[PDB]
């Protein structure tokens, strides 16, 4: 009964005739399902974690200059040269500074000079490439047991992983059997014109082209260190208007500027490996092998006293909690729906075939009452439990 | 002789008649001045440091969240509340989450919820406000002694501070007297429509209006800690689409984005407190009480041997270094300019009244030879020194 108490909750009907029941599992969503002589299921879609990815490019957003070296020749004696002009960890720019007797050159004129700066990237962006057959949605299916605490507990689920190519698999629900599902991963983002850009614990999804266009020093992705940052000119600058000495200057973090830019793009909020993509996944459940929780049970012959005051959910159902003051042991719970007097049936039951498993464990049931006045009859003849109800 | 070797160098002539000489001292500049029977000065404008400033406001560019606290009531039981909502250190937002039996509220419906977060600023900007009558320009005046090392040494000068309201002040040059200057600081930036915005070791100067408009958490300037950051929401964001829990999230450093935004703005090189401003300061020096280095000397009667090969400066002068193999002691240096034969004077002498102070200290002299062929005659009769020269 996980879905119990979830805002976005879909109730799917069994279609009296056949078994299969197609669904639509979506993030922030949940779906209760029910069928004729079939348990009521609460199928949810937990995550849309992409398995392994391939990192394409790798942008730098925080540069730190180190080991500044320089060399300078006099007038009429060619440019200077540092071996650092050939290293790639180093960015260098030549320039011309006044030179005379004063500063060591017996000749007067514009001398030559070159400066270099070892570049080390602190923080950086990784632009990843994900595609269709790379995703593994995890479905959690909690059967309506009626268990004492089962009411809206996102824990009790029966886990099932459904990949793009293992498209149809089956879950084994304790004492219910096996639920086969036939899902088909459709996605409203073409993972062919989109890059999964990471950055610290976060992650977006943008255009290949755009991502590539960003003004940022990069290094075609690869693990275990020491890059050769390309285009370090977009973060490292050189100034020298007075022609005296040349100042080196990094640009400071682009984290902020990137967030600001990543406005309209959809977020993904990375979890430290896995990710939550919005993916409206459509299946079709096979009720076949899925058996029920014993029709071979007798009807309970005693009383049910309402342990927790009944409540209405955000959709138009009730949740009854009752304790059996019997001794019947395993037995069905007599559910008789009254239209105010006792002539017909207007409201139906959600928790299919509610049972008392142990005299000592309270039983939760969820029903869908009629409109306006309605009376319930949980039990039999002798002091049978009555709950009058007003709907709408 | 500091100026000697400076690219942008200005030769200001005496205007034969009176004493005063107006000049124009500028960053990146240097001016050699000269007059009749007056020493040749080398006025330069060192720094344009603004004395004491007041911080108007103070924006924050990097936020760090801490001690996250929250409180949430059931449905139909009003919003939740925290004592932190009243704290200025905490930024808080209310929102609504699904509530049911499961998560502790016997009633079903949308619950109330408030979350808070102790905001703390790591790095922050300072917007100061300077106004003309605040700053002290520092002029360095080196006289052309002709001293052994003085050739372009930016050390030997005679310091002078000229403030906006200390408009005219005088400097004592050793063995030359006193030079008076009547400066009038003019600047091409209205320090009334601009704020000097610092940021780490850097600093620019932008429009008050713009500065304030910046999307940043501020705290009207004040020293010795513990701010009450105003409008913290411009860095802190809150998420809650699924209505389960509320996520706290900062925006990361704006350093980059700021630099990025500070493009057109003119820079100032804030160096440990004091700063450099582009200021074309215009003076007028009084040559009056500025005497010269003894006309009371006799002419040197021996030989001078060129100690360092003479060289042409970036403008069109020459720098003569010579040793006096004499014994005359303190004496003038007979400077005769030849037009190629000995009929007239085409070239002058920049280094005024060149003198040898000690037989054992070389003397440097700067002269301005005629165009084309020219011959120099330093000394008298006996093997006197000659330097053939070709100009243009
Ligand atoms: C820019 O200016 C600086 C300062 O110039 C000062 O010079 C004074 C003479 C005086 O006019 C001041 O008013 C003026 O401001 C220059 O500096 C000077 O550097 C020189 C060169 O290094 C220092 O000269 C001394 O040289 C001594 C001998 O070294 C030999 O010289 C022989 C020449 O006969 C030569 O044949 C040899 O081959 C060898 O090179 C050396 O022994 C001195 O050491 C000093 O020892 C005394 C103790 O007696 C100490 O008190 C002193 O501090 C030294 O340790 C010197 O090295 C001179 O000291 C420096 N002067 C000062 C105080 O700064 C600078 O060079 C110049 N820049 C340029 C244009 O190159
Ligand atoms: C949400 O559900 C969990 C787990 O609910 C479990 O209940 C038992 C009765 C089984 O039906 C099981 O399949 C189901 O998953 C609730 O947490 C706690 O569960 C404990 C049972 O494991 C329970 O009792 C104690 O005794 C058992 C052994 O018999 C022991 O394993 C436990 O550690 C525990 O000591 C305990 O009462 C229950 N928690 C509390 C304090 O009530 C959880 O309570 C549910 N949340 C809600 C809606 O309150
Ligand atoms: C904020 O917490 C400060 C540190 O207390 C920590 O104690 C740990 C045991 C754990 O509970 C953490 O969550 C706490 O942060 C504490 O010293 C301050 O008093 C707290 N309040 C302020 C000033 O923010
Ligand atoms: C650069 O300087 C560091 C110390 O700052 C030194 O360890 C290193 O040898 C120098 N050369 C390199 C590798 O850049």
């Amino acid at each position: 009964m996980r879905c119990v108490g979830v805002g976005n909750r879909d109730f799917v009907e069994g279609l009296s005739g056949a078994t299969w029941v197609d669904v639509v599992l979506e993030h922030g969503g949940c779906v209760t399902t029910m069928a004729k002589n079939k348990p009521t299921l609460d199928i949810e879609l937990q995550k849309t974690e992409a398995t392994q990815l391939a990192t394409l490019r790798k942008l730098c957003i925080e540069g730190k200059i180190t080991n500044i070296t320089t060399d300078s020749r006099c007038p009429t004696q060619g440019e200077a040269i540092l071996p650092e002009e050939q290293d790639q960890n180093y960015v260098c720019k030549h320039t011309y500074v006044d030179r005379g007797w004063g500063n060591g050159c017996g000749l007067f004129g514009k001398g030559s000079l070159v400066t270099c700066a070892k570049f080390q990237c602190l923080e950086s962006i990784e632009g990843k490439i994900v595609q269709h057959e790379n995703l593994k949605y995890t479905v959690i299916i909690t059967v309506h047991t009626g268990d004492q605490h089962q009411v809206g507990n996102e824990t009790q689920g029966v886990t099932a992983e459904i990949t793009s190519q293992a498209s149809t698999a089956e879950a084994i629900l304790p004492e219910y059997g096996t639920l086969g599902l036939e899902c088909s991963p459709r996605t409203g983002l073409d993972f062919n014109e989109m890059i999964l850009l990471t950055m610290k614990d976060k992650a977006w999804m943008v255009h290949r082209q755009w991502f590539f266009d960003l003004p940022l020093p990069w290094t075609s992705g690869a693990t275990t260190k020491t890059p050769t940052w390309n285009r370090k000119e977009l973060l490292v600058t050189f100034k020298n208007a007075h022609a005296k000495k040349q100042e080196v200057v990094v640009l400071g973090s682009q984290e902020g500027a990137m967030h600001t830019a990543l406005t309209g793009a959809t977020e993904i909020q990375t979890s430290g490996g896995t990710s939550i993509f919005a993916g409206h996944l459509k299946c079709r459940l096979k009720m076949d092998k899925l058996k029920l929780k014993g029709m071979s049970y007798a009807m309970c012959l005693n009383t049910f006293v309402l342990k927790k005051e009944v409540s209405e959910t955000q959709h138009g159902t009730i949740l009854i909690k009752v304790e059996y003051k019997g001794e019947d042991a395993p037995c069905k719970i007599p559910f008789s729906t009254e239209d105010g007097q006792g002539k017909a049936h207007n409201g139906r039951l959600i928790t299919a075939n509610p049972v008392v498993t142990k005299k000592e464990e309270p039983v939760n049931i969820e029903a869908e009452p009629p409109f306006g006045e309605s009376n319930i009859v949980i039990g039999i003849g002798d002091k049978a439990l009555k709950i009058n109800w007003y709907r709408k």
